[PDB]
């Protein structure tokens, strides 16, 4: 049972996550959470948000190349999450593969039937083989405006992504949703 | 003995690696070569050439992210040289960070004190710890116009390397160079 967290709240994603391995260990099953990016342990990630505060040169101009840089972490990690999806009952990721299609295609301004969301699917799911979750979770100066237009396009692309079943199932949840609910819906009793 | 082969002439710069393993064999040193990019053995290096013909989107458009995706496939390969060295009494690179800098650097067009190469000096050697090779041994439409206006700056660039000793110790020869004796001046008998 592979889970993944998406959403453009993280500190809300980080609490849905929490409660919600809080429930399948009440459960009886047991859980292992896995973030990214995988900062502090993947060589690929630390560039990411380095050149994202200026360093690497124009490392940061090319949208493709943050993305493949997010896509290379999540590569190193396919035999990390393989083995946790076998010694443990659930595995929890807080971000997955549709977080590179969703912001990735907001920052072109695109939906999710565009260029950039295909070439994501495509390089990540069918290139670099990362497992395919069994549900993808949709927690619902001037500088400041031009922030909030990201996430109202990352926000929309999610909601196509959801829409849609884009790399499978998906669910979609507001911050208030229940978290003994949630658990249940995802890993039903009796398998 | 970790010896790499620069120069901005591919052809005769495999061919150099070939006349010099021979000579090395032949003095029953034993050998091993490895070439970069790892074409078909790194998904990084092949993401680059398919990224120079098109695909990735706009992955190409930055300098510095194909740089980076090379010094991911030599990051990669580290335990694979270490391995080589310890087994083989010579190991000869087709190419090595070496490239990254003077390419890098022409493609800026920047000399061998600019940013680009101290970027790639400091990533690659300081951060990624790729092994320090002890001899760098450098081999001296409108659009055939723009190439080689490439190849002169990053011939130039390699002209500033070894006369400053980048990276290590440099030796210039020219295609016409002695096989047997640069061999022996790389390694020298009674060790
Ligand atoms: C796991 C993941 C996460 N993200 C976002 C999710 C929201 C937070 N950012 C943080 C971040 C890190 C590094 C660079 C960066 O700025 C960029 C990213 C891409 C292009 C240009 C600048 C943002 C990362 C992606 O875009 N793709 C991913 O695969
Ligand atoms: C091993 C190596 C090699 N090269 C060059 C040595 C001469 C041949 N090219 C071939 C090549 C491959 C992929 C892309 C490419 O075009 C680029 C490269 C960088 C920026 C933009 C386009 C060229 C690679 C580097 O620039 N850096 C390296 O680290």
């Amino acid at each position: 049972m592979l889970i993944a967290i998406e959403g453009v709240d993280g500190a809300g994603k980080r609490t849905l996550v929490e409660k919600l391995s809080g429930a399948f260990r009440a459960a009886g099953r047991s859980v292992a959470t896995l973030a990214f990016p995988r900062y502090g342990q993947s060589v690929a990630a630390d560039i990411a948000a380095e050149a994202l505060h200026g360093e690497h040169g124009d490392l940061a101009s090319s949208v493709y190349a943050m993305a493949t840089l997010f896509a290379l972490d999540r590569a190193g990690a396919v035999h990390t999450i393989q083995g946790l999806c076998r010694g443990y009952d659930v595995v929890i990721l807080d971000r997955y593969v549709a977080s590179n299609a969703a912001y990735s295609a907001a920052r072109l301004h695109e939906n999710a039937a565009g260029k950039a969301a295909a070439w994501v699917q495509r390089i990540e799911f069918a290139r670099l083989g990362l497992p395919k979750p069994d549900w993808q979770v949709l927690l619902a100066r001037d500088n400041y405006e031009r922030d909030a237009e990201l996430q109202q396009r990352t926000g929309a692309v999610y909601a196509e992504l959801a829409a849609q079943g884009w790399g499978g199932r998906w669910l979609v949840v507001g911050a208030d949703v229940d978290p003994g609910r949630l658990a249940a819906t995802l890993a039903p009793p009796d398998v």
